[PDB]
């Protein structure tokens, strides 16, 4: 065999965050993940319970999957950030599976939040979940927890609203690493420079984050919504319509609409050099992430 030691020589090194699966239960089905369910229970990490969703992938797939599954958490070990999701632990071998175990946030991701209280957006436009003292707060813990990935020498590649979790304390999170890699498919989410030329950068997350910017002060529509994947890929290299054209006529004079403007920018020499650049501005206008919606809901 060739890729059948691959796993056993990886897991000796995440030895330390083994569990046994009598310390782990699972009482609730939390989301369909990208490759398998996630659960909601409890885990005992030899001294108290705690609340945590799992992610599970059973040992029938091929070791190619398991590598990839072990590898998300030896990168999620290296990392220590309130907006940042921090895992608890591993499983290794529990019965039919592998386990990979991860604190649990209550309320779920953001894009499903903004979803289902958008028309509270419309009759309560000052609650605290979802006004722009809560909203700007959560765009700048995704912001600074973003930095510190990237003070770190990480490049995440997948900046979006379905990898930002909140919790009950209603502060948000960074929660999908599947992607992330080194410093040196979701298109939509994608600077021109990543998509023709495959190369990724500070800049591409920024990108990335200015559209997700887009898809908060929205309360979650498609990016690009009308055109297929295969219109974007032509559209957004010839600098024809940044994604600020997909507004209402309430935003092009905003703070905002300016915002996610220069942090989409298709020269990346213009794109701000770090994260720290927008984060200093979520200071200065600190009401600057406002609800703009229409009369009628986003159609996925
Ligand atoms: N720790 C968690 N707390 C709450 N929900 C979670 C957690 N982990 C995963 N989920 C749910 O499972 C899916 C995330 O699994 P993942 O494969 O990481 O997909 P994504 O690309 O959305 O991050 C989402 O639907 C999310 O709502």
């Amino acid at each position: 065999n060739r890729t059948r030691k691959p796993f056993e020589e990886l897991c000796t090194e995440l030895a330390d965050l083994d569990m046994p699966a009598e310390n782990i239960v699972l009482n609730r089905r939390v989301g369909q993940g990208a490759f398998g369910l996630v659960f909601g229970g409890e885990a005992k990490k030899s001294d108290l319970w705690e609340a945590v969703a799992v992610k599970v992938i059973n040992e029938k797939a091929n070791y190619e999957g398991k590598i990839d599954f072990l590898s998300e958490a030896k990168l999620m070990r290296s990392l220590n950030h309130p907006n940042v999701v921090r895992l608890i632990g591993i499983s290794l071998n529990p019965k039919a599976s592998l386990y990979l175990i991860m604190e649990l946030m209550l309320l779920g991701d953001l894009k499903t939040y903004l979803l289902s209280r958008r028309i509270l957006a419309q009759r309560s436009p000052n609650h605290e979940d979802i006004r722009p003292s809560t909203l700007t707060q959560m765009s700048m813990d995704i912001g600074q927890g973003l930095a510190y990935l990237h003070s770190k020498h990480l490049i995440h590649r997948d900046i979006a609203c379905r990898n930002c979790l909140v919790a009950a304390d209603r502060t948000v999170k960074i929660g999908d690493f599947g992607l992330t890699r080194q410093a040196a498919l979701p298109i939509r989410w994608m600077s021109p420079e990543a998509v023709q030329f495959g190369v990724f950068s500070i800049q591409s997350d920024i990108w990335s984050f200015g559209i997700t910017l887009y898809e908060i002060i929205t309360f979650g529509v498609f990016p690009y919504n009308g055109l297929g994947d295969v219109e974007v890929v032509e559209r957004v290299k010839r600098m024809e319509f940044s994604i600020t054209e997909f507004l209402p006529p309430q935003a092009l004079n905003t703070v905002v609409c300016e915002l996610i403007n220069h942090c989409c920018k298709h020269q990346w020499q213009h794109r701000p050099s770090s994260m720290n650049q927008v984060l200093e501005v979520l200071i200065a206008y600190p009401d600057c992430i406002r609800p703009f919606l229409t009369d009628d809901p986003p159609k996925p």
